[PDB]
């Protein structure tokens, strides 16, 4: 699994692994599917 860019969906089950989000960004919920590093 990937370090994860600033701006970058974990929420969506579908997505290509990396929830982790880069130093800075945590994965931050608007919807289940868009949980987005922010």
């Amino acid at each position: 699994s990937c370090t994860q860019t600033h701006w970058g969906q974990c929420g969506g089950i579908g997505y290509s692994g990396c929830k982790t989000c880069t130093s800075g960004t945590t994965c931050q919920y608007s919807n289940d599917y868009y949980s987005q590093c922010l």
